[PDB]
């Protein structure tokens, strides 16, 4: 578990002067999946790159380590972002590591304490402003122009470069790029970065082939599938509940250049893949992450994945990031007498 | 990349017959801490073995992979435990990967958050109309009568699997640290840590044995008081134990290593919890922070030799305890929507 920036120093926009702000992110597990059965029948092998095991529980740590390191190199006294979710938590953790501030401007009364609790524990400066979400993104931009504050949003070039390393790790472990690489698509910075990584490694010669990128969006927030902005995005998969992806062009180019696709999966399909991963593979990831698996299930049922191929899935966040979705009223059986046979019966051992 | 059981195959009770049930646990980050100042002031270097980055969010995955693999080797149809939280979640995840049942036995008591993670993996919760002892006793008899493996803190394979943490620390540092601090609940972890250092010592990998520094919450410090605590109290749930199952193993580790087992207050725990998050960028479970609180204690008492290396095992991820995170978090009141007060509110 080396610092990501050091592991791929020669391939990243860093110099000897770059302060390495690392929490030893990256180098996450690439878990060979048992199935599904639909895949093994065709000799198709799936591997899950478990990004939920990064320092803050999100793949964004890959980009944040580089973005914060570069921000500090440029004399930044703080970093800022528009998100109230994983980006903010990652920014806050790396800011804490760097000894600088993490600023998040949000419309007053919008977020819940629980959603930003992680970032706050890291000491994030959450600034609720008496204005529209419009004013938030705006005041943030201006803050970056009037003060030594770096914007660490999805389009930050350093976040994209840092995120590209996931592809590097996959190739290092498998020996070549996979035939397919499935991942969730929200603001699309991740799919853009994945493709950047695969192309760079291909140019370097470490990867002989280029994978077909398979991006998946929740049906309720599928602008890249519909080919138009979605004004009212909705989905249980919060991490990809985006109607106007910031990296729209990057995603389309990744899709076209790789010979891949960007399609939609329903919330029911996402939930099914979510349960499948947890109950059959023992992998607990958040709903958005499960969208990638739902996408593979979709293409498998449609017979669109060639037999004997290798499919890698990027599970972007840990299941513990969204306990709400896992805390549906369980409706557990009534308790039983404190007797062994009663327990065994209830346990389903009889 | 080889699974934990494969990486240390020659040092574990496994053979070619053992089915490897792994989620690629282990190989967790050993983060070099920036400080604190008290340590830097004496050239003391701290490293945090971030076990919260294991598959289920806690170090227990280390023991669970071996315990479940061995259980299946023996044809176990399920694994069981009489606890909620981390052990339950880990057992459930590995049972799910192995394709067997995960049974969780609990008293008649009604919070879903305590077992939601085990449930998402498909664990079967069995509530009994009795107390903790009844559940524990019934769980033991269950594993003695039925083809179910007991995966509690004293399962021998859980201890052997957990010992690998020491192996990894030595592998990365190049030698064992002068000191190794960690939280102590049921004491299986400190017992396993010492076992690991002993095994690596036999191999010649560790050129010194660390002094083991175990820490308990003041409201639940039976190993500190020298006797059981009938009503253990502390916000650090993972170590709120009044009668540690591995009592003797903990005492031996303390004595043999020339270490200690002392208490830290809940206030000191929260202080260390906040420190790690705000100063080091590390978000761990409060119980895990007890290890840092322990180091802070010895540091202010001047009990750590200068120029020494100290490793801390941060047992669980901060995401395990959103309740405490929300309690510690503070959302500032809104301010007008103009650069002026935003810059001030941002601390610029």
């Amino acid at each position: 578990r080396p610092p990501l920036i050091e592991r791929y120093r020669n391939l990243l926009p860093v110099s000897e002067k770059t302060p390495v702000i690392s929490l030893l992110e990256g180098s996450t597990p690439l878990i060979p999946l048992k199935g599904p059965e639909e895949a093994r029948k065709k000799g198709i092998r799936l591997y899950a790159k478990y990004e939920g095991l990064n320092p803050t529980g999100s793949f964004k740590d890959r980009g944040m380590t580089l973005a914060v390191s570069k921000a500090v190199e440029g004399g930044a006294q703080a970093v800022a972002c528009a998100s109230t979710g994983n980006t903010a938590a990652s920014a806050a953790a790396y800011a804490a590591r760097a000894g600088i501030l993490a600023i998040v401007v949000l419309p007053a009364g919008y977020v819940a304490l629980g959603k930003v609790a992680q970032s706050l524990v890291h000491g994030a400066r959450i600034v609720q402003v008496e204005g529209n979400f419009d004013d938030a993104l705006r005041l943030t931009q201006k803050l970056t122009e009037a003060f030594p504050v770096a914007l660490v949003n999805s389009v930050n070039p350093h976040r994209l470069e840092g995120q590209k390393t996931l592809a590097f790790e996959v190739v290092d472990e498998l020996g070549d790029a996979p035939h397919y690489h499935a991942l969730p698509v929200g603001n699309a910075g991740n799919i853009t970065a994945h493709w950047m990584g695969y192309k760079a490694y291909h140019a370097l010669g470490k990867a002989k082939r280029l994978p077909r990128m398979l991006g998946f969006q929740a049906a309720g927030a599928a602008p890249l599938v519909l080919g138009r902005p979605v004004e009212r995005p909705e989905t249980l998969a919060t991490a990809i509940r985006i109607g106007n992806p910031a990296s729209w062009q990057g995603a389309v180019r990744a899709k076209e250049e790789s010979g891949g696709v960007i399609e939609a999966v329903t919330d029911e399909e996402i939930l099914f893949a979510y349960r499948y991963l947890a109950r059959e593979e023992g992998i607990f990831c958040e709903p958005a992450s499960a969208a990638a698996m739902a996408g593979v299930f979709k293409l498998l049922r449609e017979g669109r994945l060639e037999p004997e191929s290798t499919v890698v899935l990027t599970l972007t966040g840990h299941g513990l990031k969204d306990p709400a979705t896992a805390e549906r009223v369980a409706e557990l059986p009534p308790p039983v007498p404190a007797r062994l046979e009663a327990v065994a019966a209830a346990a389903g051992l009889l």
